[PDB]
C-alpha cells in the first residue's frame, strides 16, 4: 500500500531524534509519503539528524516568527517539490514558551512579554503557516497541529496550557477558512511524550517541584488509559497524525483528535 | 435584604451608561454594596456618567497595560475602603481588540501586534488584576469577568473569540491560586448586548458585512433562547454577576455561569 502513497507532506518541528515530527516524518516516508521539512535554528544539527530518515528530504528553514522566511515559504516549497505540484499535508509540530511561564516559577510571575512570545509560536503560528501555504494545497489536503487538552488546568503547564486552549480556537478559524479552498484542518492531542525537552524537565530542570508534578501527571497518565500509555514510544501518536493526513478521515475539520490513551475519557 | 449587604466590591470596565459594568454597578448598590470603581482613559467623562449611579464610589484610574497602575492598585484601594479593610468582590468587565483582529479585515491578515495588543487587555489582565487584589480580599471573596462562549467558531468576532478561549483557561488557573486565599474565580458568559461598541458594529463600523453577520447571529440568539434573549436589558446579566459575587454559590470555582437564555444548550 502506502497510505500516504503518492502525497506531499511538509513536516515541521524537528530537533533531535525524539521530536515527534521526527517520528511523524518516519512513519509519512514509510508510508509512501514525500516530504519536504522546515527547521529552525540549528539547521547543520537538524541537517544531520534528518539523514537517518528512511529518504532524503529537502530541509528548508523557517522561524515561524520571521516576516520573511514566511512571505517567502510558497515560494521555497515550489522550488523543491518542483513547480507544478502542489501540497496534500502541511504538519504543525512545534510550539515554545518561556521558562518564566511555565516551570516552578509561579503563574502570575510571567511577564506579558515572555507568555506572548509563547502565544506568538505556539499558537498564532498555526494561523500564519495556513496562511502561506494554502494556496499552495490540493483540495482534499490536510493540515493537522499538535495540541495537549489543556481543558482543565494542571500544575507545572501553566501558560502552555493557555497557548493550548488558544491554538485549539485557532484551529476552528483556520478551519473556515480552510473550507473554502477544499482542505481540512484537525489537531491532535497527545499524552505526554519523554522527548527531550520534557526528559530535562521531569530530570529536574524546570526546578524540582515542577519536576515531581509531571512525573506523577505522566504516572496518573497510564493508571487512567483503559489500554494504558507508554510515554516513550511516539509511535502512536505518528499513526494518528497519519490517519489525519490520509483520505480516511475526509469529513473532519476543526476538530480534535485524542492520541492519549483513552485516559481523557476516565476520572480516575 | 442587601444580597450584597456590606460588602466591598471593585468594579472596573464602565465606560457609558450602556457598558455592562453599569449595570453590574448599579444593581450592586441597590443591593447593598459598596465600591470602588477604576477607569481607564477618558475620566473624566467615566467620572460625569457614575454619578448617575444610585451612590457615590471613588473611581481609580487604572489602565491594565500599565506595571505601576498595577503595582500601586492594592495602596490606592486601602486608602479609598479605608485602611483595616478588605476586599470581598473584584469585577473584571474589560476587553478589546483591534479593529484588523476582528471585523471584517479576513481572520489572516490581523497582525501579530494588535492581535497580542488583544490577548494582553483582554485575558492576560484578568491574571494581573487577580495577583494585584488577592493580597487583599477577605476569604469568602469572589472574582469575576465577563465572558462570550468561544467554544464554537463564528464570524466576525475573529480573534476575540481566539482572546475569550485563552481568558477561559487563565480562569482555571486563577482559580487554583485564588483558594489558597479561600478566594474563588468564575467567569460569565453573556448572550450578545446592545452596548454602545456593538451598536456602532451592527450599525456598520466595522464593516457592512461584519453587521450583516453579528445581526444574524443576535436573531439566532433569542430563537435558540428558549426562555429569549433581549439585546437591550444588560439587567438579567448584572443579577447573575451579583449572585456570584455573592454567598450562595460558594462552592463553585474556576468555572463559567452562562446568563445567555439557554441558547448555549440548544442546536436551533
Ligand atoms: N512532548 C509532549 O509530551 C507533548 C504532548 C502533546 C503535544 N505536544 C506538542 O507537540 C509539539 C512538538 O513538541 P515536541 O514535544 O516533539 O518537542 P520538540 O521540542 O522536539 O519540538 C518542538 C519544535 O518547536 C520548534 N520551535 C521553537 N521556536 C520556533 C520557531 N520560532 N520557529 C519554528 N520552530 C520553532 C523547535 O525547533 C522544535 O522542532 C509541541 O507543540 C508540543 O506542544 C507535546
Ligand atoms: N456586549 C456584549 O455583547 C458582550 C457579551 C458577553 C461578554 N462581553 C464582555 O463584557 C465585557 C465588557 O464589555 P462591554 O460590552 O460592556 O463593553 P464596554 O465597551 O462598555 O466596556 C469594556 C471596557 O474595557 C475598557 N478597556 C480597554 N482597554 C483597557 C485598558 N487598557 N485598561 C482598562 N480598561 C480598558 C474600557 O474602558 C471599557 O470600560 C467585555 O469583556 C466583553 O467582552 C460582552
Amino acid at each position: 500500500a502506502g497510505l500516504l502513497d503518492g502525497k506531499r507532506i511538509l513536516v515541521s518541528g524537528i530537533i533531535t531524534d525524539s521530536s515527534i515530527a521526527f517520528h511523524i516524518a518516519r512513519v509519512a516516508q514509510e508510508q509512501g509519503a514525500q516530504l519536504v521539512l522546515t527547521g529552525f535554528d540549528r539547521l547543520r544539527l537538524i541537517q544531520r539528524i534528518t539523514d537517518r530518515l528512511p529518504a532524503k528530504a529537502p530541509l528548508l528553514e523557517l522561524d515561524v516568527q520571521n516576516e520573511e522566511h514566511l512571505a517567502s515559504l510558497a515560494g521555497r516549497v515550489t522550488e523543491a517539490i518542483g513547480a507544478g505540484n502542489k501540497l496534500d499535508g502541511v504538519v504543525h509540530s512545534i510550539g515554545f514558551m518561556p521558562q518564566t511561564g511555565m516551570g516552578i516559577n509561579p503563574f502570575f510571575d510571567a511577564p506579558y512579554a515572555d507568555v506572548s512570545k509563547g502565544i506568538h509560536i505556539s499558537a498564532y503560528s498555526y494561523a500564519s503557516m495556513a496562511k502561506a501555504l494554502l494556496p499552495i494545497m490540493n483540495p482534499g489536503g490536510s493540515i493537522v497541529g499538535m495540541d495537549f487538552d489543556p481543558s482543565r488546568a494542571m500544575p507545572a503547564y501553566n501558560w502552555m496550557t493557555v497557548a493550548k486552549s488558544a491554538l485549539e480556537s485557532v484551529n476552528r478559524f483556520v478551519a473556515r477558512e480552510a473550507g473554502k479552498y477544499g482542505v481540512r484542518s484537525n489537531l491532535v492531542a497527545a499524552g505526554p511524550i519523554r522527548t527531550l525537552a520534557m526528559s530535562a524537565i521531569v530530570g529536574g530542570a524546570l526546578g524540582e517541584e515542577a519536576g515531581a508534578q509531571i512525573q506523577l501527571l505522566e504516572e496518573g497518565w497510564d493508571q487512567r488509559a483503559p489500554i494504558g500509555w507508554n510515554m516513550k514510544d511516539a509511535t502512536p501518536v505518528a499513526k494518528t497524525v497519519c490517519a489525519l493526513l490520509s483520505d480516511w478521515l475526509p469529513a473532519t475539520t476543526g476538530d480534535i483528535i485524542y492520541a492519549d490513551g483513552g485516559a481523557h475519557t476516565q476520572l480516575l
